[PDB]
């Protein structure tokens, strides 16, 4: 079989970069000018990109400033209902009350009228956001697939932005699912902190802002919120790409076999010994006799992955605020957090020690390929994608 | 007339040493060891200071713990409520659960165990303090009131500790009240702090621990939080103490006239212009003319001070989270928040400048007398309390 490796998911750009590259996808002949679709097509992202970002600040913002009108308002009442219950001979303590009122009537004035101007700026956000969604829906059309028998495994970008899941970057894995690609995604902390956010937005009542929030400090989250707002797209809509194109690709840790070895594809570098800490806390029984026991380990790994992620219980998983350093974990926190430490774990020299990522084990032979990573290993079996 | 300066109000040694070595209080010559009495109320202090520090630490804990607790109760239980919907098939996700519940058991059972440890030693506190009281008010049967022709001014400790309103200091404050002795307090910010944490403890519904705190970290009000929680002091007893022996002798600024001068009492050194400043945050006018007038507009801020304290409102004049530097506070702050300026000011050579404070004005001399602050003016009409 045919096979490539990206990092990712996103962005949108730099994936659709790799697929171009890699032949899976073309322009139709029919468009006219390749390059001025294309040039398109970023002038698309750039601008999406960035209401999104605004968005986000904006939403900032308003939080912000709702805090400041509700402490005001609550002062002045306050205030207000000390006044009402004065006497006739406190007459120096109710111009004291009057003059401690007028700051705070002077803040409140004040953050009304921030707030009206970002509500302000916000609707005029969402004027442009229609037209930049139909544009990028005609771009979609004017795509179609290639190369169809190359499988896309996908290690995940190691920062947030890069490889972010914006609406772009899922409506491009609906793209690669609806023409019959096979889509592999090692789950990582940004795929990880995707998803938690997306369950937010699916669950009844309706996400309204705001709000609980807080954060959801990724775009990713922001931007569908603000699709789902402006009812450009609706639930339903939501639910149906991220349960047909992108849940079904997650993999915790994923394999292939040749004749005599296996090769272990995770998102960060880790030791062989991490899988075996995985299938423990996974409820999976570990069987490293044979290459095949051991791809048959992971297979039950990653469908106790759909389980938990079913069951939107991935934070147990994912989720432990008593780790120091999750990028150094020790090895009683890797023990603690097999899921974390696999998508955490930044190597050194330190960890390049004899038995932490054999060659050779158990008869067969194994090979490691993970996303970036700064520390170069030395070993021929360990391959170290780039950014 | 007769005067002494003291900082205080506590703490009781202190303030005892204070009223025995100016000759306020003295012990009846019935006391056949006045050494061995004198001893054993410096016991009595140092028993219950401890008391108090250990009652403050173990609630401390105890509030952490039930943290522990809860959180670790709902954790079990969302799994719990996991468990009863999974599946006949998902046995691997059934161990999973239980493996993931089996620390969370285990933090509990710690957690309870060390909670059952604390609820030891606090049980084991409140059987000392009992005798511990009893044998303070033995201690306050063996002195008799002396010098009954004294004025004395507190005009507040710089540090918490030093000069705290432990139940014994204010045991105290209550016997110099029903000897006829005058007393004034120049209130200092633990003089607020104190207030404000005593109000707490007077409203209905009684307090219980816990709870909002939060903190109400000062001792003194973990002090009277024991005491009532123990019954070894009603509600109505303290209410009685702190309105009659505290709160009217409380004052923002103090004067006493000459016949030519004024002289001004403060607990922090202050410019001379913070009292205008003060006069228009408290709604009184502000007369400057005559050493009189200046006196008259004191005795109202004064007033003032008892009307915003009869009402509770203390902390709209003595918090303010928007200053940075309370101790060096800019001449906007100053203008804001006057009382907060008049209790926090720490003097340096960059506010020791001519008009800072004036030896004479509008006609009349001027002279300041503030509590303790490690910068020396050579200024031959400033008095600087030592510590």
């Amino acid at each position: 079989g045919l096979e490539v490796l990206f990092q990712g998911p996103g962005n949108a750009i730099k994936l659709i970069h790799f697929l171009f590259r890699h032949k899976i996808i073309k322009f139709k002949t029919e468009i006219i000018n390749f390059h001025e679709a294309y040039q398109q097509f970023v002038t698309i992202y750039e601008q999406y990109d960035d209401m999104v970002q605004e968005y986000l600040e904006i939403r900032t913002l308003l939080q912000l400033i709702q805090i400041k009108i509700t402490n005001a308002q609550q002062r002045i009442l306050d205030i207000e209902q000390k006044l009402s219950l004065a006497t006739d001979h406190q007459k120096e303590f109710s111009q004291s009350l009057l003059q401690l009122k007028k700051p705070i009537e002077a803040n409140l004035q004040m953050a009304e009228k921030s707030k009206a101007g970002l509500e302000e700026k916000l609707s005029g956000l969402k004027t442009r956001l229609p037209s930049c969604i139909e544009r990028f829906n005609k771009f979609m059309t004017q795509i179609e697939i290639n190369d169809i028998k190359t499988l896309i495994r996908l290690l995940g970008d190691e920062v947030a932005d890069r490889g972010s899941c914006d609406y772009f970057t899922l409506r491009i894995l609906d793209f690669l699912y609806q023409n019959q690609i096979a889509i592999k995604i090692i789950l990582s902390n940004h795929g990880y902190e995707f998803i938690h956010a997306y369950e937010k937005l699916v669950v009844g009542q309706p996400f309204k802002p705001k709000g609980y929030i807080g954060d959801i400090q990724i775009k990713s989250f922001w931007g569908l919120q603000l699709l789902l707002e402006q009812s450009v797209i609706t639930e339903e809509e939501l639910r149906s790409l991220v349960e047909r194109a992108y849940k079904p690709t997650l993999k915790i840790i994923d394999y292939s076999l040749s004749e005599d070895g296996i090769t272990l594809y995770s998102h960060a570098p880790i030791r062989f010994d991490s899988i075996r800490m995985a299938a423990s806390q996974l409820g999976v029984t570990y069987n490293d006799s044979t290459k095949e026991a051991l791809a048959e380990t992971i297979d039950q790994l990653n469908a106790q992955l759909q389980i938990y992620m079913k069951n939107n219980m991935l934070h147990l998983l994912f989720e432990n605020n008593e780790i120091n350093d999750p990028t150094n974990m020790t090895d009683e926190e890797r023990n603690a957090s097999p899921l974390i430490y696999l998508v955490w774990n930044r190597w050194n020299e330190s960890k390049e020690v004899e038995n932490a990522r054999p060659g050779k084990y158990n008869g067969y032979f194994v090979t490691y390929v993970h996303g970036h990573d700064p520390f170069q290993s030395p070993l021929t079996y360990v391959y170290n994608l780039d950014t």
